[PDB]
């Protein structure tokens, strides 16, 4: 059908344009404006409109009649996600009002705000709404609505408007915003919600103590639909509700909502509803255009959230449940299936049970297969601290948690583990060639139908992103074309054999839903697609510059095939447990690690292959300052019944050992068996369980390897120490105290991480081939310390030693601990032993210790028959996976630069290092001072880097290399920068030995990028000794190295030119003017300093503007260093002090090669918008801009002089720009020099520059008129005036405001002497005058006078296109037009201008100009001046200055920060002083309206209905005729009564005279009154000229009793008919009745006075009857002839 083909081409178009970011607030403001009803139901009505978005209500005032003009503006400000307002609803609504009644409703318009989103320009301009009453819908229309609405985002601006005399003010469907194809559809949703699984606990568990602990939930569903919200029922206490219920959503088709949201609560009896889980459907993603209607399911939607434990307190992390943030721990899943049925809108049961047949479909959705999930856990480094030991704990779904207390012990988790120190900086695990392995079992529906097609996607969109990749750097690095076309062809050819693949089967799957059918079919027709035009393209294309475009529209519409909803493998969960607490996850999708039996492109990406995921805290977005672990593991997920094909993907040999505990103790000087009194000889681990040491057999798939033997050397066997040659080491120190008391040496005066006592730094010696760094030990400063390196603690009963400290003492503090550094360059009898049985057993005997124990292990090795795949067969045994060969790395770190750092001292710059991390290793770049863009310029070498696994295995997945940058400061802790993340080039033998490339990786704090750094790494495997790898870099300083030649960039000799012309907006440094500044430009090591403005209030200019140094530049343009500006302020006692700095790191724009009726102003301005026409006359016009001048891109932003940069200042705060302490003003050229000085050195590109000193200008500000300005009174209008401030002087208008409209029009022109450039800053403002309160603003503007002035398009005056010297276009720039063409052939540096014998042609840029080729066709009238002057001005409109203009400035504002607040139609003349007086200024004071008036006569009226009783008791009617224009309530006239009518006739031959106010410009009336009487100021309206005659009952005694009416609007009204038989209905217009037709009209202000009858009509059930017929004569007379002939 055509309903769900348009339903799903709707669909799709919401489905593009939905890309934007997905912030949570974020700053809108939506205009509704209605203009004009027509033809609205009722008969003497009196109509209103109301307008709900978002909440709030606006309120037209009350209009009169069947066509209504309102032309009424509303605002609505609001803060939310764009993708929640665009579900929002506009709700237009018409009310019919009364005098002693409330409102009644006579129609309706509902319209989403997310189809008004799609619109181009995010505005639909005057469109008719069909407006429809929502419980009288079998009527069809009731009315019409012309509105325009707009939506404003950040940095989005609303469409100019158009002209509207033909095309939008009249018949309707030429302007209709919906076509009538959608007669009034519904569409209909049946959201099936049959059951959920895995609800957590949410409910007290006290009750059922006194009183079952796994149902402690009472869960509903929430489903969130168009802002309408349908709960379900609710099951009691039931963690596996089954609910079996149909939600009937409904939205009608003019408004849609695309995202449903389902959130179950647990039902709470006397407290609010908890929220278990929060997930969407999104219905553009189950839809697409051939095409389907939204279909979804039954499949199951995994919810995420909160950490699964039940706390009565309130838990910290409740805004995961709701939908926000990714979320940390399974929720749940919910089973739902979503059908699409168009029309039969069933009111009835909008909850409505499952029917019996459906649950036995439902059933083969259901169907569990096993899974066997296995994780090999390679390295965990980054940890900024050991604290207590940590566990990595993984789980799919609720299977595999840890704190699931109440089932068996799953052994999902890994051993605890305890960071060791790698020598600089951080901690790792200390894992080694001993990994530690998880292995879980799950069951979850066998949906690989869908996820092999996803994996296969993923990997053709993988790589032909590898593809672009290549293509790009290969256009990038300027490639030879044969080898470009040979990776294109090899792209191409990917695609071919890569789009061929067949989707997988659907028949023959269980889980097949019709949505799984229809993208299958979506797919097919996709790739069959992509196919075609790849094999089109081979053949016919060339040139990959252009085919690129499609290439990326390929890879976005692969990434889209992606896409699938119906993911019901929930995510991996990986948590790290630090001590016994959860501290920080991951989620892996489960797809990415799935193993299909269709090969490797079905399974997932790192299906069996290690990858690196970086761990999050729970509610943060990205890494912040303290990443918690750094993980790499391996991954395989895979159904149980072929995990047989593990073996393939395994690595190592899996081993798990049975144990066994001996336990013996001493007495008199010998160890034997007496006093194991308590705890068994031979035990477990905790000595309660007497064990044997035949009680181990191995399981099935497992026997024996070797026999049992001791195990005493895992001390020892734990690396050793001997993978680092640059080290250093830790002492820990502590003190003790009672709360309140004086400080004293500790029980233990010095520890380690282990809990007891360690040794002194004084017994601490070197390993053999080691010796010591420094003389002596130190004391930390660089932690969360004081002064002295100390932090504090406390220790709460029942534990006896504290786990946490604070930087700071407070008093109820009992312990404390300092850490001390030094660097470092270059008994075991078989049982360890305690003090008492089952205590803590130590290596080394003390003196307390009368016991000891030992292990008693026997290693498992998996059986032949089995593989490694045994590992799954052991349904607590500890498996690991032992390595048998270590492969020994070389990691080097090109460390180049970096820029564009935050400042984070106070003296606006920073000290930048870098910690270079790779694995188990740390090494530290040195610390460049005094700089936001360093230049490290350093190599870090990590030799001996121990990586496990196969080389291969490291070739496609390298470890990360992590850099992260800190600001170093002496005292306190060492600020955060940010953190690069890259992945070296790895090499494994002499063929891959290409050079590495240097890149800007970005350098993230937090979600934004904070800087990019210049950096590459490589890593080679070391082959049999060192002699594989290259030399080692040259080294400047010991033990630094620089970066090495191949990979540094190229330099060459460079000339930067620096044009320092001035500085602007100074603030004042340490409460001091900047008196005596100075410029410092430092670009690659050199600086330029300027000379020193002695006085910045009398010279804000340099004396010298140019600068220039010799600088080395690299010669790529992507390795170009930032330029450095400092503005340094020179004071008293010789300090100099940095007051201003600016980063400029996009210089690729300042590279040049150096060798290169009535005839005023508003005739014009209405002729120019479009609003004896004035171009008859021959005058000109002027060029209306719709943005700024500055915002034309023609102008190049009026910078074209000299640009402008915002100098900064301090500390910036929450990772955005410093505070803005001013702006410098220049800009520079950037040209390579010739290498050696026997070749002339290239001309410099400064010097036609002006005089830098100050000058007097007279500035004329024409202020036309506001164009929808915010409003700021109760009544939704603004009072406006302007407030001009320029420097120092303010001109305030609050004396002459224009009361109370949105559109005011100004028309004033306010002149100011200024001096630029100390007075450059232009501010325009418009304020709400109020009468007792404060004033708002409603907006601001800034102009640059100095670019105005300084630029070289004219931009001081703008030129017109004639050259008049009298009347109201008197030229009124300073200099004539000759004196312009001279200034810029003097500029340019062309001849100049040379003037004939006769004024007819002008030599100028060698062209000849004549006078004939522009005066032709034209009418020279008597203003034009010298036609020499008119042909210099015609050659200088061709050369692209500025024409006279009327710009629209938009006017910010603090209230939204970049939302148009209105705007302000405007233009600014700057006239140097120097250059003489200016011509006379434009008069553009707005124009009176002139008078008219309106003279009608009735002549008779005939076929009138009959009144049905008169008061006299009779079929008798009292005719007579009222009469008023709109707006002119007060003028309301009425003719004499036609008493004793018994046939519907009546002759009243009655004058009445209209006097109202006329624009003829505009085609419009102004009538002025008061809104109220307690108004403050009369108000103005724009209303088109129309007039109501209306037929009326009389009954002197009684009610007036309407009839009939009838309107002719005064510019289209209606032809009459000569006589009253030929007068009938249908004439004029009808919408709603019958199938319209045109009229036929004629303009009574042009054709002044015509006589006829016309018909009048009233309605009844929406059908229009006729009320009678009229004659009469309408005229329109202007004032003179009104009292040339004079009426009654
Ligand atoms: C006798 C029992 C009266 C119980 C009265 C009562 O209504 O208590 C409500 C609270 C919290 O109960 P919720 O299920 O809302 O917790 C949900 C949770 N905040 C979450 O967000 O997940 O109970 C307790 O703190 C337990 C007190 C036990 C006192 C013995
Ligand atoms: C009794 C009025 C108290 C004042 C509150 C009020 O509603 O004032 C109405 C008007 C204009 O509105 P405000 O700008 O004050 O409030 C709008 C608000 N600032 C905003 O930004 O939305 O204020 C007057 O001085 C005229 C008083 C006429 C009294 C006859
Ligand atoms: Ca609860
Ligand atoms: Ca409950
Ligand atoms: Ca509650
Ligand atoms: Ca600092
Ligand atoms: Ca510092
Ligand atoms: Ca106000
Ligand atoms: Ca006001
Ligand atoms: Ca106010
Ligand atoms: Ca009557
Ligand atoms: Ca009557």
């Amino acid at each position: 059908t055509v309903s769900e083909a348009q339903l799903a081409r709707r669909l799709t178009k919401v489905k593009n344009s939905r890309r934007m970011l997905s912030n949570k607030p974020q700053d809108f403001q939506i205009r509704v404006r209605v203009i004009e009803g027509r033809q609205l139901s009722g008969n003497n009505i009196r109509p209103v409109v109301k307008v709900h978005v978002c909440g709030q209500t606006h309120r037209t005032r009350i209009k009169r009649g069947n066509n209504p003009f309102f032309d009424e503006l509303f605002f609505y400000n609001v803060n939310m996600t764009p993708s929640e307002l665009m579900d929002e609803i506009i709700s237009i609504r018409v009310y019919n009002s009364h005098s002693l009644r409330a409102d009644c409703l006579m129609g309706e318009f509902k319209i989403d705000v997310g189809f008004v989103y799609d619109e181009p320009g995010h505005a639909v301009m005057r469109k008719w709404l069909l407006l429809n009453d929502p419980e009288d819908t079998s009527s069809g229309s009731k009315g019409y609505m012309k509105v325009s609405m707009f939506v404003l985002g950040t940095g989005d601006e609303p469409p100019p408007e158009r002209r509207d005399r033909d095309n939008d003010s009249d018949d309707v469907e030429s302007n209709l915003l919906l076509p009538a194809g959608i007669a009034l559809r519904w569409v209909t949703f049946l959201l099936k919600i049959y059951r959920a699984e895995d609800i957590p606990q949410m409910d007290d568990a006290f009750s059922q103590t006194v009183k079952d602990k796994k149902n402690l939930v009472d869960p509903f569903v929430e489903v969130s639909f168009a802002g309408k919200k349908v709960c379900t029922n609710i099951i009691e206490k039931n963690a596996n509700p089954e609910w079996n219920q149909v939600v009937n959503l409904q939205i009608k088709f003019p408004s849609v909502c695309e995202k449903i949201k389902l959130t179950i609560y647990d039902w709470d009896r006397l407290t609010k509803n908890d929220v278990v889980g929060t997930t969407y459907l999104h219905l553009s993603k189950i839809a697409a255009s051939v095409g389907f209607v939204p279909t979804f399911g039954p499949c199951y939607l995994n919810l995420y959230g909160s950490p699964r434990e039940y706390t009565g307190f309130p838990d910290p992390y409740d805004e995961l449940n709701t939908g926000k943030g990714e979320g940390v721990a399974y929720r749940g899943r919910i089973l739902v299936e979503l059908a699409t049925f168009l029309e039969k809108t069933p009111p009835d049961k909008k909850l409505e049970p499952i029917s019996n047949d459906d649950l036995l479909v439902v059933e083969k959705y259901q169907r569990r297969r096993k899974y066997s999930l296995s994780a090999v856990f390679h390295s965990a480094t980054m940890l900024q601290d050991v604290g207590e030991a940590i566990q990595f704990e993984v789980s799919i779904g609720n299977y595999g948690n840890r704190f699931d207390t109440t089932c068996k012990p799953l052994a999902s988790t890994t051993q605890y583990s305890r960071a060791v120190f790698d020598g600089n900086y951080y901690y790792y695990l200390p894992w080694a060639h001993t990994k530690p392995v998880v292995t879980l079992t799950s069951y979850w529906e066998d949906i690989s139908h869908r996820l092999d097609a996803v994996n296969t996607l993923l990997a053709m969109a993988e790589r032909l992103q590898t593809n672009i990749e290549a293509l790009k750097s290969g256009i990038q690095g300027k490639i030879p074309a044969n080898q470009l076309a040979e990776l294109w062809l090899k792209l191409i050819d990917e695609v071919i054999e890569d789009t061929r693949y067949t989707l997988p089967l659907t028949e023959g799957k269980a889980n097949v839903t019709v949505l799984d059918t229809q993208i299958r079919k979506l797919r097919s027709r996709s790739l069959s697609q992509i196919h075609e035009a790849a094999v089109r393209m081979r053949s016919e294309a060339t040139d990959v510059k252009s085919t690129l475009a499609e290439i990326e529209d390929w890879l976005d519409k692969l990434m889209q095939l992606t896409e699938e909803p119906q993911n019901s493998m929930p995510d991996i969960i990986i948590w790290m447990i630090r001590g016994e607490k959860r501290l920080a996850y991951a989620r892996i999708p489960a797809h990415q690690v799935l193993y299909s039996t269709s090969g490797e492109n079905a399974s997932g990406k790192y299906c069996g292959k290690t990858q690196t995921i970086f761990l999050k805290y729970p509610q943060e977005k990205n890494n912040g300052p303290k990443v918690p672990v750094e993980l790499r593991v391996n991954i395989w997920l895979g159904l149980s019944a072929v995990e047989k094909k593990f073996n393939s993907f395994a690595e190592g040999t899996f081993t798990v050992f049975a144990e066994m505990y001996e336990n013996q103790a001493l007495m008199f000087g010998k160890w034997g068996t007496s006093g194991l009194v308590g705890r068994h000889k031979f035990s477990d681990v905790t000595g309660k369980i007497k064990l044997k040491r035949e009680f181990f057999l191995p399981p099935k798939g497992w026997e024996w390897e070797g026999e049992w033997i001791v195990d005493p050397e895992r001390s020892l066997l734990t690396e050793a120490d001997a993978g680092h040659t640059e080290f250093t080491d830790e002492v820990y120190q502590n003190e003790s105290r009672y709360p309140g008391g004086d400080w004293k040496p500790a029980e233990d005066t010095y520890t380690d991480a282990n809990g007891d006592k360690a040794a002194s730094p004084s017994e601490l010696t070197c390993p053999p081939g080691w010796e010591w760094e420094d003389d002596a030990w130190s004391y930390d400063i660089n932690r969360a310390v004081d002064e002295k390196g100390w932090e504090y603690g406390i220790t709460i009963p029942p534990d006896h030693k504290p786990k946490s400290w604070v930087a700071a003492e407070k008093m109820y503090h009992t312990h404390r601990r300092r850490r001390l550094v030094r660097k470092r360059k270059k008994d075991q009898e078989g049982w360890e032993y305690a003090s008492l049985i089952g205590w803590k057993f130590h290596w080394k005997q003390r003196s307390s210790d009368t016991f000891r124990r030992r292990r008693w292990r026997r290693k498992m090795a998996p059986s032949e028959t089995h593989g490694a795949a045994a590992i799954f067969k052991l349904e607590t045994p500890i498996v690991s996976c032992n390595f048998d060969r270590v492969y020994i790395y070389h990691l080097r770190c090109y460390v180049y630069q970096a820029r564009n750092l935050l400042a984070l001292d106070k003296d606006s710059f920073s000290d930048p290092y870098a910690h270079i991390c790779f694995l188990h290793r740390s090494k530290t770049t040195e610390i460049i001072h005094s700089t936001l863009n360093p230049t490290w310029d350093q190599t870090i070498i990590f030799d001996e880097v121990e990586i496990y696994g196969e080389p291969q295995t490291v070739l496609q997945n390298p470890p990360k290399v992590i850099m992260e940058l800190f600001d170093n400061d002496q005292v306190g802790k060492d600020e955060f920068l940010g953190r690069s993340i890259f992945s070296p080039v790895v090499k494994l033998n002499s063929e891959m030995d290409i050079t590495p490339k240097l890149l800007w990786h970005p350098v993230m704090n937090g979600d934004k990028a904070c800087g990019d750094v210049l950096v590459t790494a490589e890593l080679i495997l070391r082959g049999k000794d060192g002699s594989n790898l290259p030399i080692l870099p040259p080294q400047r300083a010991p033990n630094l190295y620089m970066v090495p030649q191949g990979i540094r960039p190229v330099v060459q000799l460079t000339a930067i030119e620096i044009l320092a012309w001035g500085l602007r907006n100074m603030k004042n440094f340490q409460m001091a003017s900047i008196t005596s500044p100075s410029l410092v430009v430092e670009c690659g090591g050199e600086r330029v300093e300027s000379v020193v403005i002695k006085n910045l209030k009398k010279t804000p200019n340099f004396p010298s503007s140019v600068l220039f140094m010799k600088v080395f530049l690299p010669k790529e343009e992507l390795y170009m260093p930032p330029l450095v500006i400092k503005v340094i302020d020179h004071r008293q006692f010789g300090r100099k002090p940095v007051v201003g700095q600016c980063t400029i790191e996009r210089l690729d724009r300042f590279r040049c090669d150096p060798y290169a009726e009535i005839v005023d102003w508003w005739s014009k301005f209405y002729a120019s918008s479009g609003e004896g026409q004035y171009i008859q006359k021959g005058y000109s016009k002027l060029k209306i801009y719709n943005c700024e001048l500055e915002n034309v891109a023609e102008f190049e932003g009026l910078t074209d002089f000299s640009d402008t940069f915002k100098l900064y200042r301090g500390k910036s705060d929450e990772n955005e720009d410093p505070s803005v302490v001013g702006e410098f003003k220049g800009s520079f050229r950037i040209y390579p020099l010739p290498d050696d000085p026997s070749v002339p050195a290239p001309p410099r590109q400064f010097r036609e520059l002006p005089d830098s000193v100050p000058q007097e200008c007279t500035v004329r500000i024409y202020i036309v008129r506001g164009l929808e300005l915010q409003p700021q009174d109760n009544n939704g209008l603004c009072d406006p005036y302007i407030k001009i401030t320029l420097g120092k002087k303010v001109i305030e208008d609050r004396d002459h405001y224009i009361p109370n409209t949105l559109n005011p029009v100004f028309g004033r022109m306010y002149e100011l002497s200024c001096y630029l450039p100390q007075e450059k800053d232009l501010k325009i403002s418009v304020y709400d005058y109020d009468t007792f309160t404060r004033d708002e603003k409603v907006g601001e503007t800034i102009i640059d006078l100095e670019n105005r002035f300084l630029s070289r398009f004219g931009s001081h005056c703008g030129i017109p296109e004639e050259y008049c010297v009298s009347g109201v276009n008197t030229w009124r720039d300073q200099l004539r037009p000759t004196q312009l063409l001279q200034n810029v052939a003097r500029f340019k540096g062309f001849p100049q201008p040379i003037l004939s014998e006769d004024g007819s042609r002008i030599r100028y840029g060698g062209r000849d100009y004549s006078l004939d080729e522009f005066e032709a066709n034209k009418i020279l009238h008597q203003h034009l001046g010298a036609p020499e002057e008119r042909l210099a001005l015609h050659i200088l409109r061709t050369q692209g200055l500025v024409p006279e203009h009327v710009e629209t400035r938009t006017l910010h504002s603090t209230f939204q920060p970049n939302i148009s607040q209105g705007k302000l139609q405007m233009w600014v003349d700057v006239f140097p002083k120097s250059l003489g007086p200016p011509g006379p200024p434009f008069n553009i004071t707005p124009r009176k309206a002139k008078k008219y008036y309106l003279r009608v006569i009735i002549w008779n009226t005939k076929d009138v209905i009959l009144d049905e009783k008169s008061i006299t008791g009779e079929e008798m009617s009292d005719i007579y005729v009222k009469g008023w224009v709109p707006g002119n309530e007060e003028n309301k006239q009425k003719t004499d009564v036609h008493y004793r009518s018994l046939d519907g006739e009546g002759n009243f031959n009655w004058r009445f005279v209209f006097p109202f106010d006329y624009l003829p410009a505009e085609q419009l009336c102004i009538v002025a009154k008061k809104e109220h009487f307690w108004s403050i100021d009369q108000t103005e309206f724009r209303i088109p000229p129309r007039l109501i005659i209306q037929i009326w009952d009389n009954d002197k005694f009684s009610l007036d009793d309407y009839l009939g009416f009838l309107e002719l609007d005064l510019r289209h009204t209606i032809i009459p008919a000569k006589s009253p038989e030929k007068c009938r209905l249908d004439m004029i217009p009808d919408l709603k009745a019958m199938n319209p037709l045109k009229a036929k009209t004629a303009s009574l202000f042009e054709q002044k006075s015509m006589k006829g009858w016309w018909p009048c009509y009233a309605e009844k059930d929406g059908a229009r009857v006729m009320a009678g017929k009229v004659e009469m004569t309408l005229e329109i007379l202007n004032e003179k002839e009104a009292d040339e002939r004079p009426a009654g």
